[PDB]
């Protein structure tokens, strides 16, 4: 099965997953140079207030936080979206290093690591119908970098312990994710794919300019999370990034000039 290992890893899932050399394949480079300001881009409106979370889940490749989408609770609407996107789980990517870690790059600059928050445009009635749609996801993408502590992400930090190996979940309910969004709003946008199998291109990225910063010892605990089952061997969760693909026929757009 794929994974991130020497002998499975990203440049092996084209074997499985031939959209892997598709014309809209994530992550990319963003060079800021490039990127062309567009004013027809509106605000980003994110509503968070009422989002409810559930569970925390290892699955073998990320930890990922689920939420309650059966209803308008936590969405996305705006920047260059047409329509309501509900909150479906976060997780993040990162690095067996602080210098590497993102899966998007800003001028070739990596980072420690990289939150995705993944939502569903509710006009195709539940996710799995979404991810067959050009316009089915919206995932906000915000980089993470190594200094002071985040106080938002301390909950997250310290649950880990409790879902080390594949397979293990926890409840995980109460949890804001509002604590994890930098100040300004700010980002650049693309149209792009999903960044693991099935690799499926039904995803608009909102990567925000801003990243947060965390703490050396909360990056240190993701490190410690592991891609085995229990009682298998252990082999630590790290670098679980997909490298920068072509950007081929596509225009990266920025929200701000
Ligand atoms: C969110 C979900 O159910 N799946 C995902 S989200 C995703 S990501 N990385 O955000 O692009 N990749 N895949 C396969
Ligand atoms: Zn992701």
């Amino acid at each position: 099965h794929w994974g991130y290992g020497k002998h499975n890893g990203p440049e092996h899932w084209h074997k499985d997953f031939p959209i892997a050399k598709g014309e809209r394949q994530s992550p990319v480079d963003i060079d800021t140079h490039t990127a062309k300001y567009d004013p027809s881009l509106k605000p980003l409106s994110v509503s968070y207030d009422q989002a409810t979370s559930l569970r925390i889940l290892n699955n073998g490749h990320a930890f990922n936080v689920e939420f309650d989408d059966s209803q308008d609770k936590a969405v996305l609407k705006g920047g260059p979206l047409d329509g309501t996107y509900r909150l479906i789980q976060f997780h993040f990517h990162w690095g067996s290093l602080d210098g590497q870690g993102s899966e998007h790059t800003v001028d070739k600059k990596k980072y420690a690591a990289e939150l995705h928050l993944v939502h569903w445009n509710t006009k195709y009635g539940d996710f799995g119908k979404a991810v067959q749609q050009p316009d089915g996801l919206a995932v906000l993408g915000i980089f993470l970098k190594v200094g002071s502590a985040k106080p938002g992400l301390q909950k997250v930090v310290d649950v880990l312990d409790s879902i080390k190996t594949k397979g293990k979940s926890a409840d995980f309910t109460n949890f804001d994710p509002r604590g994890l969004l930098p100040e300004s709003l700010d980002y650049w946008t693309y149209p792009g794919s999903l960044t693991t199998p099935p690799l499926l291109e039904c995803v608009t990225w909102i990567v925000l300019k801003e990243p947060i910063s965390v703490s050396s010892e909360q990056v240190l605990k993701f490190r410690k999370l592991n891609f085995n089952g229990e009682g298998e061997p252990e082999e630590l969760m790290v670098d679980n990034w997909r490298p920068a693909q072509p950007l081929k026929n596509r225009q990266i757009k920025a929200s701000f000039k």
